[PDB]
DNA sequence: TACGCAAGCGCTTGCGT
DNA sequence: TACGCAAGCGCTTGCGT
């Protein structure tokens, strides 16, 4: 079709290529001509075509999890914003967790010819990270991994365990000491070192956390509802609640308020990613803020780079969690003995 | 590098060619060969040399509006199963409701040569109805409208109406007769519709909504929280509200219990959506359910066969919202007599 | 000066033998 | 019998003039 409006404007077809990518210089006259005809001839120049010729798609492939999710919804709706402004096209792909699935994608991806690869598996058993070296050659960078697991590929780093102790310790500092925990899926870093950071806290404070205190969750509201229940359908239960993250909080919140409990009143809620609405959360969550955005443009960011600057060697940046007071922690016992 | 591959085997590439793609019998030696060459070679056959030689991508695109929104959200996942159960590819674009971006990613996607278009644009104003005709080439399925607003596209229509209806005359059936809305953008269906769906229960009822009484929403829950506010806020309150969809609804909770209000007990909410976590608002939101994956796999079916019929003739396919009893509402004063 | 030639990018597929 | 030839898909770009 490109013949078709050279023709029309009586000019190679290289003429009406250069004049289309401001590539080379063209006589106005010329130039007029060119977009005359590719005005009537109604064009639209082929990618594919190009992308051939050229030997790169400008489209990215991320290489999901699942996409409804409050937090994945948020991280990629960011990416998204990067890949248009930079002409970026962005091709979503969710695995659920399952290595055929995954092998699946991952195939489509390197066949579409994606320029670079975000990744955010959540969990990644040798398999998965087996796969993921036999395309060393595609650009990548995981956005999920509390430190570098591979030496193919980039890393932005959360800072997970140093968000976690960040929760304990203000629940420290408020006056608890009887708390309980509902942590994600431990095969995660967003469950496992969160966690650990959190635990930290506590045995640096000599608190012990009674198993009968911890109920894992896999960040979906039921499972919230799940633990809160029981962990407060108990004998003896704490006066604080540790949640994973602000769904499976927004969880906790519902069955605790089912058991005709009061937040922060008869049990104090702090929660964990500072989603969009956790404000509205009622009542409003009090929390630990994830860096989103900073952690989508960042790591799209890593990815450009090595795509263009050609880089050769895994680069790992690093992002910080903060703490969001609301109105779901209140003071505990041992507040005035401090 | 088919050509690579082709040469290991010692065998011609149109040889490879049909054995990658089982289209015509080769030899098992010979297809074994091919199949070795192919596996030490490492190789991936280029998708766009395909595309190019073929004529069709295989891969789809959703010109959206926002992914964040758990509504939004929930719909776009639906579309992503689809569209890896029949291998094609997701091309996700949101234009944030602006023209500009949209006519820009309008373009991106032509250019791709995307196989089929989903549209969910909101709101369609001329200036974007008109770019659409532009592309009527391409075949696509709008998923947002209340009827059929082109002769170029096929449609999903989701009778918001009817829902706005049944979500009054519930009202109304427990006993409630001072009630306020909020809706969402009246340039919109889920906005317009679904308000006048409720607007006709009430006039058959002879109930008059009192213009103090209607706050337009912007389906974000702070505007929910601010509607609320207003509503409370004010000498005369209705007893009963009617939120346009449920993450406004759980704005409006939210400022209720600011207001030291109670729900249901002092003021009874009835949402719109049936979003996946309404069920853990709190109290448990009662609202009127969208079928959403239905929404989704209905459209992505449509463009399937509009793509592989090759059908030419516009179409359209209804969908049912429906009641979700949940813990939001109670009787009104009115509910005895009846 | 301002532009055209023709080969190449990596597959597919209608004729043949 | 089981397979190869060569033209085409729609662009780009190094040499020339
Ligand atoms: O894996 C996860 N899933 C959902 N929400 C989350 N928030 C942190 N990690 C996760
Ligand atoms: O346009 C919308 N945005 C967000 N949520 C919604 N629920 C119905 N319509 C909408």
């Amino acid at each position: 079709t490109i013949k078709d409006v050279a023709k029309r404007a009586n000019v190679s077809t290289t003429t009406v290529s250069h004049v289309i990518n401001k590539t080379r210089f063209v006589a106005e006259e010329t130039r007029n001509a060119v977009w005359a005809a590719i005005k009537e001839l109604h064009y639209s120049p082929s990618a594919v075509a190009r992308s051939l010729a050229v030997n790169h798609t400008k489209s990215i492939g991320l290489l999901a999890t699942s996409s409804e999710a409050a937090y994945f919804a948020e991280i990629i709706e960011a990416v998204e914003k990067n890949c248009f402004q930079k002409g970026y096209t962005l091709i979503l792909g969710n695995a659920w967790n399952n290595l055929e699935k995954q092998r699946a994608y991952l195939s489509m991806m390197a066949q579409k010819r994606v320029d670079g690869l975000l990744v955010m598996c959540s969990e990644y058993p040798e398999p998965l990270l087996a796969m993921l070296e036999e395309y060393r050659h595609i650009p990548m960078v995981v956005m999920d991994w509390g430190e570098a697991k591979a030496d193919f590929t980039d890393a932005v780093i959360d800072n997970a365990f140093e968000g976690g102790y960040m929760a304990g310790r203000y629940l420290i500092e408020r006056g608890h000491r009887e708390i309980g925990v509902i942590p994600g899926p431990l095969e995660r870093n967003t469950g496992a070192g969160r966690l650990a950071g959190f635990m930290k806290a506590m045995e640096e404070a000599m608190i012990k956390v009674p198993e009968s205190w911890i109920v894992q969750g896999d960040f979906e509201p039921e499972s919230g509802y799940r633990a809160m229940q029981q962990i407060l359908s108990q004998p003896h239960r704490p006066t604080a609640v540790f949640c994973g993250g602000d769904i499976m909080a927004m969880g906790a919140l519902c069955a605790a308020d089912e058991m005709g409990l009061r937040v922060p009143q008869d049990v104090s809620l702090i929660g964990y990613d500072n989603v969009r609405n956790a404000r509205y959360f009622t009542p409003a969550l009090t929390t630990i803020h994830q860096p989103k955005d900073s952690l989508g443009e960042t790591a799209f960011n890593m990815l450009l780079d090595r795509i263009v600057n050609k880089r050769e060697e895994p680069q790992s940046i690093e992002v910080h969690p903060r703490l969001i007071e609301r109105r779901s922690v209140a003071d505990g016992p041992f507040r005035d003995y401090r």
